[PDB]
């Protein structure tokens, strides 16, 4: 057999011949050997132009549904009781309804009974197309269509709720006193509805509500009174959490404000997290490679830092040395580093079994702390300049004394260097000159080459000395999957389980190779680097 995303994605690309749209061949054929994530986003793209005529057979869509789960449960997920309230609905003596404020993607919540939809995007993307399938039955079989404050119930299917409430807010262009009690319904509605569901098996019963062109605070305050006095007068109610689920951190203050602060919390984590704890708790060893996500994560941040490297339309040298003293003066004294302050101590206790090999070399791993013993910088680094015509391999020289000697004499505002003499030029050939980064045929390594040594010699003792490797990979993008990421893979399927990968990253390149997951030598973490790793390292 072939994985079942393979035999999954072959039989929809099918479908989409022998019955589908028309919105070819080749890639059924030769799909073995493409690469991972690009075909979970095939699957993804099949299913989004699936006519929902002729329904996909049983056992095709049990398919489709544990393939979503399983890559949803690389997202940093939060189960409902990890959550703190902000409100305690106090029933008598009877029990309580908590009330919790949580910014976030509503399909990461996890234990959770019941989330809501308007009307799209995400929900139906997770759940799978049984939910457009329930959704269109039901919607026939009452006939009518769904008028303002009113609810739909269907399943949660693959996503992590049992239900979902889709209801239909107002719509204005000034909201009237109809459509202030338009949403307010749609909070009833789907507290009644959600009343009359079953609990989950240790009697809980949770309900994420999003927020529902009507003004933010005037439709946080419906929502927070409305669910409010609803919960105050049935004393006798069965459900006993309400998460407000907000996405823009305007809406999250809106509602903080009518709430309050947060709880004092009175681990237990989960996904792809969990089990890259484990890896991470039973390793002997730790190799960091980096790319430009984890510094993004600090707030550094398509584009290959166009600024210094592609744009050539400087006014004069005394521009560009000026921006360039004042970008790698500001790189150079990033202040917040928060994720590198986590992640620094913990490599620490591993002594020399510890090493980092970054791609983008901005300096950051050097500024807060780490050896430059253990240390690896291929594509070179801000710490070095170098001649633009590379006409020898000693036309290189340290960034840093260049950058503190030029500061004082660059007009802020205009970022123009204003004393010529220190523009720097090669001293042999009097060439202009450039940061010593891999951005051109002109780069020169030999700075980087003590580095390159270093990481053979580490890489090779602790293969040799069987330890249990952790690759914990960061903030690695695509544009040159060579460097860091074909490497890993490769230290991963030669080892024989020696040798384990941890991806962490934004978006779906984050994905790891299918058959190495199946193996358990390989998971990931999508989401947010500054997020994940004070979870992984905790
Ligand atoms: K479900
Ligand atoms: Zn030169």
């Amino acid at each position: 057999t072939a994985s079942v995303l393979d035999t999954t994605l072959t039989r929809l690309i099918d479908d989409v011949i022998e019955n589908g749209s028309s919105f070819l061949q080749h890639y059924k054929q030769h799909l073995s050997h493409l690469e991972t994530a690009s075909k979970i986003a095939l699957l993804r793209e099949c299913l989004c132009v699936r006519p929902p005529l002729p329904l996909l057979p049983e056992d095709l869509l049990q398919n489709v549904d544990s393939i979503l789960t399983r890559v949803r449960q690389h997202k940093i997920l939060t189960p409902i009781f990890s959550l703190s309230p902000s409100r305690l609905i106090k029933h008598g003596d009877l029990g309580a309804t908590r009330i919790h404020l949580w910014r976030g993607d509503i399909t990461t919540l996890t234990g959770v009974t019941a989330i809501t939809n308007a009307a799209d995007n995400i929900i139906h993307a997770e759940a799978g197309p049984r939910l457009r399938e329930e959704c269109f039955q039901r919607m026939q079989a009452r006939g009518k269509e769904l008028e303002p404050g009113e609810v739909l119930v269907t399943e949660g299917h693959a996503l992590f709720a049992s239900s979902v409430m889709h209801t239909v807010g107002p719509q204005l262009k000034s909201p009237t006193e109809t459509e202030r009690r338009q949403l307010a319904k749609c909070y009833e509605s789907i507290l009644e509805a959600l009343e009359l569901l079953p609990s989950d098996e240790d009697g809980s019963k949770s309900i994420a509500l999003c927020c529902i062109a009507f003004p933010a605070d005037e439709a946080a305050e419906i929502a927070v009174s409305t669910v409010t006095s609803w919960l105050q007068k049935h004393p006798s109610t069965t459900i006993t959490d309400v998460i407000f689920n907000t996405f823009t951190q305007s809406d999250t203050e809106f509602y903080s404000k009518l709430l309050g602060p947060s709880h004092t919390k009175s681990n237990t984590p989960q996904g792809s997290l969990s089990l890259a704890r484990e890896w991470l708790s039973s390793a002997d060893a730790v190799l960091v490679t980096a790319g430009a996500g984890l510094s993004a994560a600090e707030g550094l941040d398509l584009t290959s830092l166009y600024s210094v490297f592609g744009f050539n339309d400087w006014p004069s040298e005394e521009h560009r040395w000026g921006y360039f003293f004042t970008h790698l003066n500001m790189v150079a004294n990033w202040s917040n580093t928060p994720t590198y302050q986590t992640l620094i101590p913990w490599l620490r206790n591993f002594g020399q079994d510890a090493f980092v090999r970054t791609s983008a070399a901005d300096g950051l791993f050097l500024a807060n702390g780490w050896p430059k013993e253990q240390l690896s910088t291929p594509q070179g680094s801000y710490g070095y300049l170098q001649c633009l015509n590379n006409c020898r391999v000693d036309a290189v020289v340290p960034s840093a004394p260049l950058v503190a000697d030029a500061m004082p004499h660059i007009d802020k505002a205009t970022q123009k260097l204003m004393d010529p003499s220190k523009i720097p030029l090669c001293r042999f050939c009097g060439s202009k000159m450039s940061i010593c980064v891999r951005a051109g045929s002109w780069f020169n390594q030999a700075p980087y080459q003590e580095g390159e040594a270093q990481w053979k010699a580490w890489k090779s003792r602790v293969l040799r000395e069987k330890k249990n490797l952790v690759i914990l990979e960061l903030g690695v993008g695509m544009n040159t999957p060579g460097v860091l990421r074909w490497p890993n893979e490769d230290l991963v399927m030669r080892s024989d389980g020696r040798v384990k990968l941890i991806r962490v990253g934004m978006g779906p390149e984050a994905m790891v190779p299918w058959e190495q997951e199946d193996e358990g030598l390989s998971t990931c973490v999508q989401g947010d680097i500054g997020r994940a790793i004070p979870l992984l390292l905790e």
